[PDB]
């Protein structure tokens, strides 16, 4: 019944070897492709349990009593349990309680009790957190006050004296029920956020991993561009479902975006990715907002040039301004420096990319984009994001270039770890060697 | 420059022939093929002044001043606009406004604009909607400040005299802001799940058209599984990759959940399509939760057997209580017919699969799932879906069967429009023979 004929009963990654198992994860296509690369395995167990003590860890530091999440990506930094993650998104199914003694419960969709008993962190498995219209129609409040009162109790339990409860988001009759239990609700996202920003040292080997399987499947995406692109048929859609295909291959979750655009639809940015026919001779740019392997994010960007013809200089000089934007801006990457000063040093964008670029220079990225968001000097908020950078933390760094009006944009993109002493640059996905004026 | 050359200035569903333009939707791949099928286009114009004036109407029958809408499904209704949908349904960016008057603003991301402005009765675009951490740290209260005031001057230019807001889902500083100026905040959900019940003779179009991709789309994965199953390293994953590849390919947008399972994974149900190695003789089931072109939900079930042998005597007849089920529940189906009643009058399944019997046996579907649902009568809730079927409506019919410490289950599931008269059942995929007792 072993997946992986070749090892004893667990995986490199320290879960069952067992082709029948309830748990999912990387596909034997992949760990052969890490193996193969000799990158080192996560140990899930002691992930599970570093994400665990941290967050238990924020909410004492907070001196509050718990944190109810009914984020998906809140509960999968908790528990690291998926259950129809997208559907969870916009349908508040789901909640986990963690409380001040590290006492961690459960309500899941009544049918799944069975879905986060791999982790043995989860103490319970309840139902009946859902409070929303689809689920339950006029009678969302009853069951608001059954949940409230089971959260008060659990607290009463394991939180004693504790009145402040951290929730990330709440349906209206539930944020009520739990006032009316006597909670003064505080704000989970500066808990979660600032948690999840510092990565131990098996999130940073998933996300190695992540990072190999992401390169791989846009690779993929590439050789299927540069040999399909401007037959007359390929469309945007067609080449980006190759990304798609090969996350989901490699035991990969889902892509954030559509922000993959080829020619003109490049700029402005943030034209989705769509039916349009694709040409010999144009720029297609890409983000991969991609949800892989171990539901790590990895999130850069690349822009290709396709076709007979030189790009032109125009071109050449965007992707190399939008080069050395994003590697003089990584260079400030260090443990101690603090976010306001990444935005009062950053690299100078030309004038005339100024009106175009994009929404930040740096933002944090784990199981998704995660705080801290580093804004430009223009648009920075003074008081926002006063913190330090520290080991373990991961930033991807952005560049958007393009003019107004112009018919093309670079958008380049990549994922940094913070070390001890500096800076790791964890892509290693290659730059376009013509646009990049080296032929 | 036209991306279909057999057109004039506009493709079948009215929207601009133009290879360049910021709009996507449907792939030329997807338009041949609901040509060849014989299937009439929605008119995308048409349909977005049906759903707006049903939305409008709404608000006035309630004797609300407006609706307001951060969830992206909501936002999509609305508008017809997309806008990194996936990330917009956890990263609360985005909002639509809705007053009394029919007047209609969005705030959406700063850098996107343009997104919405295929669509007139959006009326403006703003920005500074996003409340959350991530996007705006420690600084949120400020914004939620300058937001809620904008949605207060709105409210007294198109709803002057109402105080009453329906919102669907906002975060806590957004709910304290909008408070803060005076607004009573109603259950927006209740306003969009009762208005978004009701298909449009366009969307129903649009429906029919994502109904087709999807079946095409499933019919690749069926080709593919039963060309694969079995080679010894063929997986779960492997299998699913092939509908998330043909989805994208004709213009759809995302699948909900991992509902696809081989083997003894698919009992219990809801197990996640993973890594597990397919293998021959085995039963494989799924739940397509497609969000699929024109953006409409195609919300299918079904159940194969791959192998060289026959489904065992106990797996032929599970399937055909299974399709016992969902037919006669399906006749249940006309206008006027009271929600509690479906439920009271469905069919009975054996007692011994009913302990893992589905969480409803229908629910309503147009975006993705909708109101209303229909419990089986051990869960229904007394006073929770008063309401009769209309014209219009939408469900998806329900079948889940297997028994408890069983070694598979059989999932199927059909999608019936609600007529004049009765029902029309949408789906046309064939269910599997040798499962069904033929050959
Ligand atoms: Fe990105
Ligand atoms: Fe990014
Ligand atoms: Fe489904
Ligand atoms: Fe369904």
């Amino acid at each position: 019944r072993k997946i992986d004929p070749s090892r004893g009963a667990t995986l490199g990654d320290g879960t069952p070897n067992d082709n029948d198992r309830i748990e999912i994860g990387p596909t034997q296509l992949a760990f052969s492709e890490w193996a193969a690369a000799g990158l080192q395995l996560p140990n899930l167990d002691r992930m599970r349990e570093y994400r665990w003590k941290r967050l238990t860890q924020a909410i004492v530091d907070r001196g509050y009593g718990g944190l109810l999440m009914f984020d998906p990506l809140n509960i999968r930094y908790a528990t690291d349990s998926t259950n129809m993650q997208l559907w969870n998104t916009h349908n508040p199914f789901r909640a986990v309680l963690l409380c001040a003694d590290g006492y961690m419960v459960i309500w899941d969709y009544k049918n799944s009790p069975f879905l986060s008993k791999f982790n043995p962190l989860v103490r319970e498995q309840r139902s009946g957190a859902d409070l929303f219209y689809f689920d339950r129609g006029d009678k969302v409040d009853v069951q608001a006050d059954v949940f409230a009162n089971e959260v008060r109790v659990l607290m009463q339990d394991h939180a004693p004296g504790h009145t402040r409860l951290a929730v990330d988001k709440i349906m209206l009759h539930g944020l009520r029920a739990l006032e009316a239990q006597g909670f003064e609700i505080m704000e989970g996202e500066e808990v979660t956020e600032k948690t999840r920003a510092i990565k131990g040292p098996d999130e940073i080997l998933a996300m190695r991993c992540a990072s190999h399987a992401c390169e791989t499947a846009v690779a993929e995406m590439e050789k299927f561009a540069r040999a399909h692109v401007g037959d007359g048929k390929t469309s945007e859609d067609d080449i980006w479902a190759v990304l798609h295909a090969e996350n989901i291959k490699r035991g990969g979750e889902w892509i954030e975006t559509r922000l993959l655009a080829s020619g003109p639809r490049t700029n402005p940015w943030f034209q989705e990715c769509g039916p349009r026919i694709t040409q010999k001779n144009e720029i297609i740019a890409f983000d991969t907002d991609l949800i892989g392997s171990y539901g790590i994010c990895v999130d850069i960007s690349r822009t290709w040039w396709i076709g007979d013809q030189k790009p032109r200089p125009d071109m050449v000089y965007a992707m190399q301004h939008a080069h050395e934007h994003i590697m003089t801006n990584m260079e400030m990457l260090k443990p101690g420096v603090m976010i306001p000063d990444l935005t009062a040093n950053c690299h100078r964008l030309d004038d005339k990319f100024q009106a175009q670029k994009y929404g930040c220079l740096m933002h944090g990225v784990g199981l998704c984009d995660e705080w801290p968001l580093v804004a430009y000097p223009d648009k920075a908020v003074p008081g926002s994001y006063d913190y330090p950078l520290e080991p373990g933390m991961v930033l991807c760094v952005e560049a958007a270039v393009g003019e107004v009006g112009g018919d093309f944009s670079i958008k380049l993109e990549d994922q940094v770890l913070i070390t001890e002493d500096g800076y790791e640059n964890l892509t290693t996905y290659p730059f376009d060697a013509a646009l990049m004026g080296l032929a």
